[PDB]
């Protein structure tokens, strides 16, 4: 069945619960594998101990830069980048989970949860899953952003992994 992943994350060092995502393997499997072995810490490296960096309220939360915690670094299982698997899975509504990027085919490490249907990022940023349970987590972390995307308390995974 399809990985069932979650995140821990606190605000300046409070926590503020966990987040349970599905990875739609089943759809993406590669960028699936990519975000379930990031969790894990696998392969000697991934989210725990990096940041969500950017959210902005009533738009999304992203994070998944662990190696320069600003929006320019991470790294996918692969190497530095990997190609857009499909846009098979859209932007449906709050709680998507979907791969952030610079462009066609540079997929990494960064993601974001939308908080709103994101729509206009269909065909151009790689939906790989949704939020199972701690939308309300989720909620949290959006209160803590701005219009700008910084964030006004440092916002960590503390601890994420797999669950089944
Ligand atoms: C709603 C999310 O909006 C975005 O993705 C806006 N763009 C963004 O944040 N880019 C940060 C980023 C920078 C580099 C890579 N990867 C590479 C170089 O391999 C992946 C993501
Ligand atoms: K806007
Ligand atoms: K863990």
């Amino acid at each position: 069945g399809n990985p069932l992943v979650y995140l821990d994350v606190d605000a300046n060092g409070k926590p503020l619960g966990r987040v349970v995502l599905e990875l739609k393997a089943d759809v993406v499997p590669k960028t699936a594998e990519n975000f379930r072995a990031l969790c894990t810490g696998e392969k000697g490296f991934g989210y725990k101990g990096s940041t969500f960096h950017r959210v902005i309220p009533s738009f999304m939360c992203q994070a998944g830069d662990f190696t320069n915690h600003n929006g320019t670094g991470g790294k996918s299982i692969y190497g530095s980048r990997f190609p857009d698997e499909n846009f098979t899975l859209k932007h449906v509504g709050p709680g998507v989970l979907s791969m952030a990027n610079a462009g066609p085919n540079t997929n990494g490490s960064q993601f974001f949860i939308c908080t709103i249907k994101t729509d206009w990022l269909d065909g151009k940023h790689v939906v790989f899953g949704h939020v199972i349970e701690g939308m309300d987590v989720v909620k949290k972390i959006e209160s803590f952003g701005s219009k700008s995307g910084r964030t006004s308390k440092k916002i960590v995974i503390t601890d994420c992994g797999q669950l089944s």
